């Protein structure tokens, strides 16, 4: 029940020798605690989930669990590329302390991936979860947009609670809000970037890794637009659609993480095959966040 | 100056034979002339320019404006490929009443439309234009998006205005609005599917294809807007946008075409090479019009 | 009948004031001449045909024809946007001494073209063209390949003798030529970078930019390949690789016209809005070809 | 070293209730082990390997050994997304028998996968790898092309032995033969419908989908080009390219296990989210490879 709100989509810190930081990770957590959120998403894209084992996924989501308070919505990334794989990954994530399960488009076989293939993945790994589920569509990883009919279709499911959506389509963002009017199915942005107009659409909430160094922004982004304060939620908006590029499309995780080291959280290095940050793009990532008044 | 508000692109009607029907053309404009409109777009994607010859885009532009209050903008479509023909069109409109040019990007050669490419042809035009300039980038036409870095630089030019952007992508338009703000530059949305969300973000108006058909909903889209009415603006552009793809996106042209027959304009067919709709596209431009409640 | 062999897509030359310069075309025809080709391809995407006049177009085909020897093929580029347009083109170039309309697909409205459009529209341009007909596919200037489908259909028409597709998909090429096996329909390659694959797949000819160029070079790999001495063919063939994708995809026609500058030919300028080529880019251009032993 | 020939990408069989069928998978390898092939490819796209846990990985590739002679090839996928899990993964598939790793780019994150990531994640991969690698690149499945300049690189270390192109764009496979020609370095073909024209620009072999139910006419195909019978070569390649996109990019797995049903191998079900074609799609499957006398 209920995942409207914001949360920022948590990196998984790794040490000098590419192991995960646990220590750094609840460093981080216990920090970003500070911030109305509704929660955390943990193992979204952001998280690096493709780059970490079964069992350091499942001890990531536990320890996160540790170091949140029990009323604040773990969402967890449980996708995997085969059905199977996922429910069993779903079920492991409800028992280290879940409250919902993220599931990410299976997408290797895009070709293949039809709105029957998605719709069928999907209502098993529902049928199946412990936990409610909220659909994962982010093309500029997957390369496939979870089609509007499939949305539609899947939001009947008792057992789905919503998505969330990384495309940035507002027109889509819109149809689907309408579309599943008569269901329970909450829709979050999957950027700060398009938060604004996501609210405005009818979207209840936003996943942002931007939340991760600016979350009293994005969440003072959702107090204007829940309130009305159109006007100066266009102000904020505006100033955080750069800094918002720079650790999303433009220079990604690496982007995200040099960003946290800058503002004194443990931002760190990500896994191979993931590189640094050249000094250009290291200048151009300080550029978007100083020339917008936030660094 | 001064170009906000709600504009329908106009079609080119046509007879059985083809000739452009001006007699139907002015029955049109004197029913949309209803409607509380800035004013009509002639010769955008909507009006079959490319299929036009010279002297028809001029001989429409002068028709509409005999068909139209003074008091009311007509924003022209003169661009063409090469620089120097685009000058001459925006000069000839202009001559028989145009009230601003607007400027589609050149093209067919997309490989070597740069930035710098594209700031000269509109400095250009802009410079030798005795009408003020808006910029016309319209991606799913052309294949190309007028890159913001030259949309930032071509908004200083002091007679070029603003600009009509058809791509629906809100953080871009935001973006736009944002890097613009100390110009004089206004910008107008490209359908009737993003508009609440274009205003949210910054835009002053549409032109939008929809409102060949269903006017006073689109203005009254406009009014919720300006006037702080947020959620009945979203109900109302929930329930446009699927008529919306059905006219632009889906269908096109003839999609449009048929709607207007269908509420009593005259519609009539395009010119070859457009086709008629097959039955089956047109029972699915009827269904999203019937089950949005508009027909 | 028989458009076997290369081509050189002619340039369109302009003197510093913009216009056509006819006094180099005809002196750079005359240095052609020496090469082997089949005859040459007159407005073509290389001719800047969208950035000339209709009498331009039509001048310009009729001076190729007065510099060429009459056993020499002239493919004239008579595409416009309408249907209608390319029939009174076609028929014009045809007057000024064509032998062959080369006609690239309506693309502006890619959304509505269809293969039944694109099939009435070629349909209707054969029917009434005096003399036989090209398809012309280049989906880098237009978006759209011609679907196979329709290119079969097409295939069957008595006045359509072949079809240029500038895609570089070999599997696409050997399947039209295994498809229109049974009909009178030469394919020709569209560029000399993917000419010995087009050979070895069916493909009877070639238009390439680069033989402007390095003609003998191109008429030395067509022997090559209609001879069976594959395997210097591919020695050739992959010195050109470079050269022709540096005056295609990465500098198109200023590219091409900076190397005919460098090669004693008049390149010359383009039409605004097309560009010069930036020092680097240059540099990059010189890199191709001194690199493959060319410069 | 010596990797030139051809080699079917083998299917992992699954049973009624989706286990690994081994009795099958030993069954077909024992068929297609009468085909002069070079070898099998072993967890390829086509061996649903995103499918399978690490273990079931891990034995596929174990029992396809014990199922092959000593003296052919097996090519075994070993890619992961991340580096440190790549060369676990190819250490353990070298101690179960592999003589080379063929190892898919990362790309869940594209955006990030740029020139040196990929040398960097390769070189480590290559590195320590007790076996040679081969590239793999198949943008169909990841979204992404190994570029060029890294391919070229890559060709320069005595562990990395040549490539598999699936992108089917032969003007790229001719400029890495030439780039690297000075390397050992061997390019394969990633599918049978490129075959002939792969094999003119240099590439010395194809691992084709196609060869688990046409393996002696993909072998025919190599055997007329190796030979210089280029003209026979044509008649074949033409008649397997609808065939080879039939169970490719237009119904994959499910399209290549139902056309080995029907040619009497086992062909079988594939892990879900992967679904059984509908009856209008085995319709058409049928009819491409019917209409092009092979059925
Ligand atoms: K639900
Ligand atoms: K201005
Ligand atoms: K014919
Ligand atoms: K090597
Ligand atoms: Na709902
Ligand atoms: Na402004
Ligand atoms: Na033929
Ligand atoms: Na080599």
């Amino acid at each position: 029940v209920d995942i409207a709100g914001i949360y920022p989509p948590v990196t998984t810190p790794f040490t000098a020798t590419a192991e995960v930081d646990y220590g750094k990770l609840e460093e981080n957590l216990h920090k970003l605690g500070t911030f109305p959120f509704r929660g955390f998403v943990v193992q979204g894209s952001n998280g690096e989930f493709p780059f970490l084992t079964s069992s350091e996924r499942l001890e990531v989501v536990s320890r996160v669990r540790q170091a949140m308070p029990k009323n604040r919505l773990l969402l967890a990334g449980s996708g995997c590329e085969s059905t199977q794989a996922t429910v069993e990954m779903t079920v492991s994530m409800a028992q280290v302390g879940a409250d919902a399960a993220m599931v990410v488009t299976p997408c290797y076989y895009r070709g293949r991936m039809s709105s029957a293939a998605l719709i069928h993945h999907y209502t098993k790994v529902a049928d199946l979860s412990p936990i409610p589920v909220v659909l994962y569509s982010v093309p500029a990883n997957t390369g496939l947009d979870l089609p509007v009919d499939a949305v539609v279709t899947l939001s009947q499911h008792p057992n789905i609670v919503g998505m969330k959506d990384s495309g940035g389509d507002v027109t889509r963002i819109g149809l689907i809000v309408h579309k599943t009017r008569k269901q329970d199915f909450q829709v979050l942005a999957g950027s700060a970037g398009f938060l604004m107009a996501s609210y405005a659409l009818g979207a209840v909430g936003g996943v942002c890794a931007l939340a991760n160094v600016l979350g009293a922004q994005v969440c003072q982004l959702e107090r204007l637009c829940c309130t009305g304060q159109w006007e100066d939620a266009q102000k904020l908006q505006h100033r955080l659609i750069e800094p918002n590029a720079a650790v999303t499309r433009r220079f990604g995780i690496p982007g995200l993480k040099k960003i946290m080291d800058w503002f004194g959280y443990y931002g760190g290095p990500c896994r191979a095959p993931l590189q640094e940050l050249s000094p250009a793009e290291e200048e151009a990532l300080r550029m978007d966040f100083t020339s917008n008044g936030w660094l």
